[PDB]
């Protein structure tokens, strides 16, 4: 996240750390979501490698112990039929990773509430993204989970020329593009919080910036909209 604040710990509690292994230790590559006790939502591009995952819930610093981490294999992946790692303005950037055990739930550890099927934010809707992603274009990633204020773009406006063009979908939900904030590198996969009728649901999975940067001004970050995909994730976790 570029233009970030430090999340409060307890400020986003189904916000998960996708890890890989590497060597004798893990590193993240991307956030996710937990949905279920023994579920993650995540975005599809994150799990294209072939590598051993794992996914932190309770995770607040990446380099320090918190205190309140659970730490659990990544069991099952299933990534939507329809994903194309070489076509990501296609859509369905989306996957759900069944846990190897059921983790516990507490202040650091919950449910991400999905929204209702069909749900599309109106322009401008207040929203966080979160994740350890790089703090600048061409950067670092985040020690501590950061949050940024990324307000929707709708349809109409993210797809028009100066924005994404062709290359948003209204599988989609744009955020930002204010050139200051956005989503970088590592926050893919991970949730956008939008605020509606008092309550905070994900909306997105984050799955693409600019390949010229960041925070680049009228490319807002992209996220797979969660409301499109409701009877998906319900069938593949019933089926699973
Ligand atoms: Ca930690």
């Amino acid at each position: 996240v570029v233009g970030g604040t430090e999340a409060q710990r307890n400020s986003w509690p189904s916000q998960i750390s996708l890890q890989y292994r590497s060597g004798s230790s893990w590193a993240h590559t991307c956030g996710g979501t937990l949905i279920r006790q023994n579920w993650v939502m995540t975005a599809a591009h994150c799990v294209d490698r072939e590598l051993t995952f794992r996914v932190v819930v309770g995770e607040h610093n990446l380099n320090q112990n918190d205190g309140t981490e659970q730490y659990v294999g990544v069991q099952k992946i299933v990534v939507h039929p329809y994903w194309n790692t070489d076509d990501v303005a296609a859509g369905y950037d989306i996957a759900l990773l069944r846990l190897a055990q059921s983790v516990t739930l507490n202040s650091y550890v919950q449910l991400g509430v999905l929204p209702r099927a069909g749900t599309i934010l109106a322009n401008n809707s207040p929203c966080y993204i979160t994740g350890w992603g790089l703090t600048r274009t061409n950067g670092q990633l985040a020690q501590t989970l950061q949050q940024a204020y990324l307000p929707t773009v709708d349809y109409a406006i993210c797809s028009s020329s100066s924005y994404w063009g062709s290359t948003v979908k209204n599988s989609m939900v744009c955020a930002g593009g204010d050139g200051v904030r956005s989503g970088c590198q590592g926050d893919s996969g991970g949730p956008l919080h939008c605020l509606v009728n008092g309550q905070y649901a994900v909306h997105g999975v984050t799955s693409f910036v600019s390949r010229l940067g960041c925070n680049v001004t009228r490319k807002p970050t992209v996220f797979t909209r969660v409301s499109a995909y409701i009877s998906w994730i319900n069938n593949v976790i019933a089926s699973n």
